[PDB]
C-alpha cells in the first residue's frame, strides 16, 4: 500500500555525468560511449546570450577550451560539434559505465525522472512531467544546465530531456538529447515567457485509479458520461482533451478496480464542479497530474530495473 | 527556482542491493562489506509469525539455509547472526560497490529517500519522513522488505531505515540498520495499530521558509506570537509541539527570509484558522511537512 511520487533508480544515470567547463562557465555534461552531450550555451558569455551566433563561437574554440572532469579524472577533448542546441564534445576515453541508452523525444503529459546535478556531481532525483505547456515544473539552481531526465523501459535508459533553462515564472525549459528543444524557446537572454498550462486529464484520471487501488473511494459515483460531454467539461476548466487512445490506456486500470473510464470521468467531472468539500485523495486536496497510467500500473505492480 | 521532494540519487544504494531466499521467503538484503543485513523475518513461515521465537528459529538454520543473489551471482553465505530484529549474513565476497556508508538512527520528523525493491533489484526512488508515531507512509507492496531508507549529504550514505511491514492503515515499520524498530512495534502479526499521527511542525516552518525564499509572501501577517501560545493552538490542529530546539534550528531560515520564527509561527497559526483560500504554498493546496529545515536550505 501506499502511493509516492517515485523517480526510477538515478544509478545507471549517476555514472554519466560529468563536469563540462567553458571558460568562466561550469555545467553538466552526459558522457555516454565517447561522447559528452551538454548544453550549447556553455561556450557563451553573458553579452553573447543576449543574442548568439553559436557558429561563429564555436568555430573560435578550440578541444583544449573545454575541460571535462568525470569524477576527480580529466577527460581529453578530442572533437567538437554542435547538433540543434547541443554541444557534442567527443572524448578519447569510452564510458566504461555507459548503460544501454536510447535517446527518446516525449511528448507533454509523459513524465520522467530528473537527476539535478551540479559540477557534475548527481545532487538530487525527482519525478516530473512534461507540462502541456512544453515546460517543466522542476527544481533546479544555477549551474544545474545538463542536468537530465530519463525513464528506463525494461533495462534501457531512455534519456528524453537534458536542462537548459529557467522562465521568469521560475518554471523550467530545456531539450530533446538531440538538442531540440520542447516547446517554443530559444536558448538566448530575450523575453520568453511559459504559456498558459492546462491541467493532463488522462493522468488525473490514472491517479484517481491509483487512489482507488489504495482505498480511497469517495469520490465514486453511480454516474457515466460521454467523451463529448467529458470533453465540454474538460475544456471548461483548463483540462486537456481526452482522447479514444487515452481512453484505451486506462483500460487495464479500468479492468482492475471496475470503475469503467467514462464513470471515472463521471467522478473528475464532479470534482471539477464541485470540489473535493474539504477531503483529500491520496493525502492532496488538489487534483494530481504527474502520474501516467503506465506510472499507476508500474508502482502498483513492483517492477524492478 | 522551484521546489519538489527530492530524493538523494540512489546509485551508492543500487549497488548494494541483494535477494535474500530462505525457504520459501524471498526479501531483499543490503550488502555492504562483506555483510548482508535483512530483516530477521525472512526466517518465519506463515505459521511462525503470530509469536516467533526467532533465536529458537536461527539456531536450526545452517549457513546454506539463505541463498544470497547479487545480480546473476549467488553469493555464499559463511556465517549467520541476528542483532536486534535483523540477520546479518556473512558472505565470502566483499561488495566491490560498498560506498562509504555510516548507520545512523534517526529522530521523528527527519526525512530520508527509500529505495524501493524487489526480488533484489530496485523499482523506484522516493522521499519519506519519519512521522511522529514512528511510522513511514511509504509505497511498499509485498516483497519490499528489506528496502532501505538512506541520506547522502557529502559522499557518505547514512543508512537509517529497513522496511519490515506494513501495519493495518497502509503505513510502514521499520528498524534502524541495528535491527532496533522505530516506534513500539513488533516483527509479530499480532494486533498493533499506529498511534494517532500529527504534523510535524518544524518541517511545516521550514516549507513555509522555503515559500517565502522562492517569492511568495501571501500568507505572511503583521503578528508574532509567543512560542508557548503557538503550542497552544498548534495542538488543537493535531500539530507536533515546536520546541526551543526546532526554534534554534530554524534560526538560519529566518535570518536568509529576515521573517523572525516567532512572526512565521503566527502565519502558520493563522493558514491553520483560515486555510488556503484557493490559493497553494510551493504547488500544494495541504501544508507539508515532509520537508525538515536542512532539506529546505539543501534545495533552496
Ligand atoms: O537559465 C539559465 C541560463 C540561461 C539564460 C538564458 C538563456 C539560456 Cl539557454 N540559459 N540557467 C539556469 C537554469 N536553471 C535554473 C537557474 C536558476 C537560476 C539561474 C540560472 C538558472
Ligand atoms: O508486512 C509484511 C510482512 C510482515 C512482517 C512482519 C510481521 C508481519 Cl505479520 N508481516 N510485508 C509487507 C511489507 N510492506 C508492504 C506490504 C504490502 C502488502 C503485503 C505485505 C507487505
Amino acid at each position: 500500500s501506499g502511493f509516492r511520487k517515485m523517480a526510477f533508480p538515478s544509478g545507471k544515470v549517476e555514472g554519466c555525468m560529468v563536469q563540462v567547463t567553458c571558460g568562466t562557465t561550469t555545467l553538466n555534461g552526459l558522457w555516454l560511449d565517447d561522447v559528452v552531450y551538454c548544453p550549447r550555451h556553455v561556450i557563451c558569455t553573458s553579452e553573447d546570450m543576449l543574442n548568439p551566433n553559436y557558429e561563429d563561437l564555436l568555430i573560435r574554440k578550440s578541444n583544449h577550451n573545454f575541460l571535462v572532469q568525470a569524477g576527480n579524472v580529466q577527460l581529453r577533448v578530442i572533437g567538437h560539434s554542435m547538433q540543434n542546441c547541443v554541444l557534442k564534445l567527443k572524448v578519447d576515453t569510452a564510458n566504461p559505465k555507459t548503460p544501454k541508452y536510447k535517446f527518446v523525444r516525449i511528448q507533454p503529459g509523459q513524465t520522467f525522472s530528473v537527476l539535478a546535478c551540479y559540477n557534475g556531481s548527481p545532487s538530487g532525483v525527482y519525478q516530473c512531467a512534461m507540462r502541456p505547456n512544453f515546460t517543466i515544473k522542476g527544481s533546479f539552481l544555477n549551474g544545474s544546465c545538463g542536468s537530465v531526465g530519463f525513464n528506463i523501459d525494461y533495462d534501457c535508459v531512455s534519456f528524453c530531456y537534458m536542462h537548459h533553462m529557467e522562465l521568469p515564472t521560475g518554471v523550467h525549459a530545456g531539450t530533446d538529447l538531440e538538442g531540440n528543444f520542447y516547446g517554443p524557446f530559444v536558448d538566448r537572454q530575450t523575453a520568453q515567457a511559459a504559456g498558459t498550462d492546462t491541467t493532463i486529464t488522462v493522468n488525473v484520471l490514472a491517479w484517481l485509479y491509483a487512489a482507488v487501488i489504495n482505498g480511497d473511494r469517495w469520490f465514486l459515483n453511480r454516474f457515466t458520461t460521454t467523451l463529448n460531454d467529458f470533453n465540454l467539461v474538460a475544456m471548461k476548466y483548463n483540462y486537456e482533451p481526452l482522447t479514444q487512445d487515452h481512453v484505451d490506456i486506462l483500460g487495464p486500470l479500468s479492468a482492475q478496480t471496475g470503475i469503467a473510464v467514462l464513470d471515472m470521468c463521471a467522478s473528475l467531472k464532479e470534482l471539477l464542479q464541485n470540489g473535493m468539500n474539504g477531503r483529500t485523495i491520496l493525502g492532496s486536496a488538489l487534483l494530481e497530474d504527474e502520474f501516467t497510467p503506465f506510472d499507476v500500473v508500474r508502482q502498483c505492480s513492483g517492477v524492478t530495473f
